């Protein structure tokens, strides 16, 4: 396959990327959410799509298994973005990285334990607050952890805050805003620029409105 | 909450644990697969259930946020089981850890790159084969990696082999058999033994047939 391979993930990222792809002459030929297929063709024979877990998008792009991708800033910060280029803030799937805990619960007088998927982000953020913290690495359902005493706080992505509120948690601190970003493999950017450039230009034009 | 907190995960583990719980006088009052609730009551007021991602079950049990749990051997090997007790092989959700790659594809003459969620298991298994390997940490859909050149092999859990076969992959090596195990927090085992013992005994009796 001599074309470009685009790494996306399911849900909001796929949903909100598709219009940008449509304006650039790229359309999926079926709903990937309903398929066992791993690699998907498009209306453009020079572009194919991978549907990955959000956390794996930087990995595939870094290694060149995908030439470019759409990854949330949260994933990029946690994974590390030193071995891809971030070309565009696409302003999609916007949310916040935040700390949260049980509503009105006092912080303990000791090293805090932070339950999170975002272990690197958590250590860095708390370091900026003057705190060395213990981190408990979790893979999902962060909202449960404070309820059963696993960790004093969580770090997670928050959009509406409804999950938090439904579970008797409240956001404590805003860490940073998060949006999905167009990343490119550093070799693909050089070797396949003629294929990338018009797509990149279309995306840039689309995001300007 | 003074009772026991049991950590389970969705799908086959939940499905196949429920009969064992039923024989021990513990029944869920609704289908957790259909609910936003995080902690679930049971027919026994001394037992509640957490529905976690499989990878997080050892974590919750180790820290004492759950007193006991059902975790796959694959997760235990990868996480490390030094800070829980493994009491029972429940013989449920049986499968194999295996290596796999593209059907009939020759191995490269260099350090192999292993794409997997099971980074620790992969390094240990290949070390037993006389090989130092590079590992690429992935979070899902392992079957894709060899198709797009990410890694030379994968390590994954295989049951039927259908996913592998559907994607033009074949299992290369059998690493070990995997089944779900009853694990207990090391303090809970001492402090709450009177609550645990009859449940543990029931499970043992059930698995004997």
């Amino acid at each position: 396959f001599l074309g470009l391979t685009l790494a996306l993930s399911k849900g909001r990222i796929l949903e909100e990327t598709m219009p940008l792809l449509r304006a650039a002459g790229v359309e999926l030929l079926e709903d990937p959410e309903a398929s066992r297929k791993l690699i998907f063709p498009t209306s453009n024979p020079n572009v194919r799509v991978l549907i990955l877990r959000a956390s794996d998008v930087p990995t595939y792009v870094e290694h060149g298994a995908a030439d470019f991708g759409v990854a949330g800033k949260d994933v990029l910060l946690e994974h590390g973005a030193n071995h891809v280029y971030e070309l565009l803030d696409l302003k999609i799937a916007q949310c916040k990285l935040m700390t949260a805990g049980v509503k009105d619960a006092p912080l303990p007088n000791r090293r805090l334990r932070i339950a999170t998927k975002y272990v690197n982000v958590a250590r860095a953020y708390f370091a900026s607050q003057g705190q060395q913290v213990d981190v408990i690495k979790l893979y999902g359902s962060m909202e449960l952890a404070p309820l059963v005493g696993l960790g004093d706080l969580i770090v997670d992505v928050v959009d509406t805050g409804n999950t938090l509120r439904a579970n008797g948690l409240e956001a404590r601190d805003h860490i940073c805003d998060v949006s999905s970003r167009l990343i490119v493999n550093q070799v693909s950017y050089k070797r396949k620029f003629a294929l990338l450039e018009p797509i990149l230009d279309s995306f840039k034009n689309s995001i300007n409105s």
